[PDB]
Formats: structure tokens, sequence, C-alpha cells
């Protein structure tokens, strides 16, 4: 298929997102796009292995992303 | 299906936190952007892990340097 | 041969990505696009030639990829 | 209920302005012009580090990819 | 004179293609589009002197690329 | 689309380059296009405000400018 | 008064490569396109002032180079 169609695959379902640098988000996947920016619902940051804070919503660069996956 | 720049636009006018590469943060009102993500915002706070570094009238940010955009509170 | 050629004379059978800084993935070649992105279905992280963790499927940024090898 | 990021840039021009360099470095001048990539022109301006002055300038051009944020200095 | 040009009068033959960061790979030229990207048939990775791996093929993303050269 | 200009209004006279990461630059500017590349002649490497090497001529990428700056001294 | 024109003045000519991250190139300049890629024959490595390498030729990404000059 196209990368962009398993990520449609996930929407509404919880995801694991890396960011360059070693922070992770976890949360649902609400939208994305071409650029392969997203936006999650209910979220926590997590720096090795620890929470460092909890948002309602986050808007991410594509590209500040290195992978996107399903939990 | 929602999409990011929608988001952004669903957030005009109400306060916002902008992460950055490096890690100084902004805090402000989200008067507008762009395309490329560049952003603007009000009466924002540049933030130092924790406390305040700085207090600026508006700020126009290069959008190739956000990390993240989220509604405060 | 292209080199978007020879990937998609992969898709199906198992591959090893490396990352930018590391980070080497090992799974089956799901899909691709323009850009170079991925997609692996039953994938494990490995940094160290070894197994560090797994995933029923990930999405790559192209732009993170260094090289993609097919895996004997 | 307005703008636009390359408008509040214009709603600028020969206004002194605080220029945020990546790395850490800064310019304070007077914004004389812009464009579409973001490149800025500067008059009578000084590069600052940590605090102090490291150079003043007839006038610079700054390429847009270096900067961070572009503030009007009060 | 037209670096793609040079390029092509490799294919089939060997090469070294050095990559950021330090690390090399020393192979057959097989494939390569316009940006740059790479297609590599039994080759081996190599690291200040080391082999660290030995490949049936590879696909090397322009971007990584730092120089291709012939070795004779 | 005024910063080109005022690159081309010191066409012959002499400036500064700053590079990303330190080096600077110091000639008489030759030439220039779109993407910012440069042509500097009778040019000098430098660092601490003076002299350290020389080059008859040198060709910069855009990609790797942070300014220039016109400077008879 | 154009870059790429001073480079084509350049052409068969002996000229110094200064890459990002510190490594030079010396030899003779054969090619080179908009992306500036450049193409050089009887070249060598050089590293903090030491002969690293020596090439028949070489095909070097214009995203790697820093700048170009002559003689
Ligand atoms: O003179 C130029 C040419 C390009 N760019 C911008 O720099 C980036 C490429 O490094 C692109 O966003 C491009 O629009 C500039 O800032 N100035
Ligand atoms: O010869 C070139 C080609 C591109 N670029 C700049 O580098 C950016 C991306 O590498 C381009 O958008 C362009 O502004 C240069 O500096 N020199
Ligand atoms: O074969 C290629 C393809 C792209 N680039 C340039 O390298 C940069 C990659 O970020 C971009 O400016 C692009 O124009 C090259 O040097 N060579």
């Amino acid at each position: 298929p196209r990368p962009l169609d398993v990520l449609n695959r996930s929407l509404k379902s919880p995801v694991i997102v890396r960011l360059k640098g070693g922070r992770e988000f976890r949360g649902t996947l609400d939208g994305y796009d071409i650029h392969m920016n997203l936006v999650l619902l209910d979220a926590e940051e997590i720096q090795n292995g620890e929470v460092v804070r909890k948002v309602g919503s986050v808007v991410i660069r594509g590209d500040t992303v290195v992978f996107v996956s399903p939990a």
C-alpha cells in the first residue's frame, strides 16, 4: 500500500510517536497529513520511561517524527 | 478527517504553548499562522525549563523551529 | 534496476532498516512511497545487534533512513 | 480578527527588532526589509552573545534559514 | 562533465561509498536515481578499517552519501 | 524581495560573510544567485578579528551562509 | 557575475573543496551541476593537514560542500 494508508487505519486508536532527540508521545491519533504532521488527543510526553507532562491534545511537526506505531 | 492546520485554526485567539528545538518554550495567544507553520504569538513568554526568560508583546516564530503546539489551560 | 525498483522487489519479504544514529529495525516490508517512508509489519527495534523490543508494525519517515537491505 | 506571520513582519518595517539566530547569538537593529524565504535586512545593528555586544555593523542580510524568531523590541 | 554521468559510467563496477558519520560501503554499483540513491550488490559495511557487515544488496538514501568513488 | 537587492547594491564593494559554525570571510563580493551562493574575490578566512589565510577567490554555498554585511573596515 | 559561472571558469584546473564536518579535497575539477555536485580527477582527501587518501576521481554530493576555490 502507501505508508499514509496504515496511518489512516489507525485513526481513533492509540499510538506511540517517536521524536528526534529522544522523546516520545502516547495517545489517540486524530489526524495527519502529507508532511506527516500529526494531531494527538489525550497525550503524555515521555522521556526515558518517565512521563514529563500530559496534554489535552498536540499538533506535532512531521519534520520531528522518526516513526509511529500502534499500541 | 480532522487535519493539523485545521486544529491550529480552531485555536486562534486562545492561549497556546509552543515547544521548540533545543528546549526553549513559549506561552502566549496564537494570533496567526501560515502554511509553512510559522506562528505569530501575542503577549508571550520565553520559558527556560521552568522559569521565565523574557516577555514580549508579540513574536514571529519560524515554523522550521517548532516541535509542537498545544492548547494551554 | 532503480533504487525504488529494488525496494518493490522486496515487498512482503523480511528486511533490515537503519535509521540515523543507530536504531536498526527488522521486519517485513509492507509498503513504501516517493519520499521513501516505509511501513513494516511485525518488527523489532535493534540498536545493539540483538533484540530490544517488538511492534506489530511501524511507519518510518524516509528522512530518517540510512539504508534498507534484504534480510537473508 | 486579523493576521498572518508575514504581515506582522511588515507591520514593523523601520522599527527596532530583536532577532534570535540558531545557535545562540542575536541581532538588534532596524528592520529594513524581508521576503518570502524570510531573509531579513537590518540597519545599524549589533550582534549579541549571551549579553555582550560582539560587533556593530552598518547593515546586515540574514538568511531566513538561520532565524528562530523575530520580535519588536519596545 | 556531468556528476550523474560519471556515476553511470560505473554501473556494474566496484565502488566506495562514504556515508555521513564516518562509515563506508564497498560493493558493486547496481542502480541509482536522480536524488543519488544507490543500489549495491555483494557489499560490506566498513568503520575505520573493520568490516561490520556483509550484505547481498543495499539501498542507500542519497541524503546519507558524502561521496562515491571507483576502486581499481 | 529586498534582501537580494541589498546584496546587489554591494557588488564590487568589500563584505564580511559568516558561515554556519564559525568561519568568517572577508573579500570583494563578485556575484551571487537566488539560492544565495556567493562569489568572493581576494578573500581571507578569519577568527578573532583578523587574517588567518588567503584565496584569490571562493564560491560559497548559500546553504552555509548565516549573514553578509558590507564592510570597508 | 554568477557563482556557477566561476566554477565553469575553473573546469580542468586544480581546486580545493571544503566539506562540512572538517575534511577537504584537492584535485582537478571535472564537472558539476545545479545541486553543485562535483566531480574531481586525481584527488586527495586531506584531514587536519595530512594527506588522508588518494583517488582516481570522486563524485562529491553538493549538499556536503561548504566552498570551492581555485589555485
Ligand atoms: O536566498 C535564499 C534562498 C533560499 N532560502 C531558503 O532557505 C531554504 C533552503 O536552505 C529554503 O527554505 C529557501 O526558501 C533563503 O532563505 N534564502
Ligand atoms: O546549489 C545549491 C542548491 C541549493 N541550495 C540551497 O539549499 C537548500 C536545500 O539544501 C535549497 O532550497 C537552496 O536554498 C544551495 O545553497 N545551493
Ligand atoms: O543528487 C542530489 C540531490 C540533491 N542535492 C541537494 O542536497 C540538498 C539535500 O538536503 C538539497 O539542497 C538538494 O538540492 C544534492 O546535492 N545532490
